[PDB]
């Protein structure tokens, strides 16, 4: 694999978001992945709708939580592969509730055909990311309320609880690291990003990695 990859500088990653008081990290992870995969398939970089998942994907639990793989499966099996634009289905859950699903009045911004579940191996995830783009992952975020910048050390790695998006890595650095997009505003971390050490399963980052497939 290349020594380093950073998709943020290559036109593939939209702005950092704010999930607010809702337990919707799963939806930010899944949609951020779709956004990146759609661009890398040769389509314009488009802002897509987390609200579609939070209100309409009844195989997940709204502001009480969900799974990225369930969300990818719902899009294809129940929603004809469609992912609506942000502008046509804007985020409505920042106060912490999921309003009833709206089943018309939206415009499709992207489509997917399926998803892949990646190996539980950091070198294999990096190799896939270098060619095919950003990857949805789950982490233990319990230590992330202390992060202020730099490459974090000694991440608490006990229980997966938070969905996020891998956007790059650097194996040439003094301590090799992953680059991760969070959904806690740009005032948190490094303009909304976190770097964690790579190669020691920090925060359980290798355990639940997956991606949508765009045809
Ligand atoms: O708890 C979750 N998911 C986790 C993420 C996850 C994804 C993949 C693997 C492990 C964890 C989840 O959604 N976490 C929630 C936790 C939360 C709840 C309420 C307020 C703020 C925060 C998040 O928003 C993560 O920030 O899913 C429960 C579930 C399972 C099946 C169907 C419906 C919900």
């Amino acid at each position: 694999a290349p020594a380093a990859v950073d998709w943020r500088a290559r036109g593939a990653v939209t702005a950092v978001k704010d999930q607010g008081q809702c337990g919707s990290c799963w939806a930010f992870s899944a949609i951020g992945n779709v956004e990146c995969q759609w661009f890398l398939a040769g389509h314009p970089l488009t802002n897509l709708s987390e609200q579609m998942l939070v209100s309409c994907d009844k195989t997940d639990s709204g502001c009480s939580g969900g799974l990225m793989n369930n969300a990818f499966e719902w899009i294809v099996q129940e929603n004809n592969g469609a992912v609506y634009t942000e502008d046509s289905y804007p985020y409505a859950s920042g106060e912490g509730i999921s309003p009833p699903c709206t089943t018309s009045g939206h415009t499709v911004g992207a489509t997917i055909t399926g998803h892949v579940e990646l190996p539980q191996d950091e070198a294999q995830i990096a190799a896939w990311l270098a060619v095919n783009g950003p990857v949805a992952v789950a982490v233990d975020a319990s230590s992330w309320m202390t992060y202020t910048g730099g490459v974090m050390t000694s991440c608490v790695s006990e229980q997966l609880d938070h969905g996020v998006l891998l956007v790059g890595y650097n194996d040439s650095a003094a301590v090799p690291y992953w680059i991760i997009k969070n959904s806690w505003t740009t005032q948190w971390g490094e303009e909304g990003y976190i770097r964690i050490a790579k190669g020691s399963n920090q925060c359980l980052v290798k355990e639940e990695a997956s991606s949508a497939v765009v045809g």
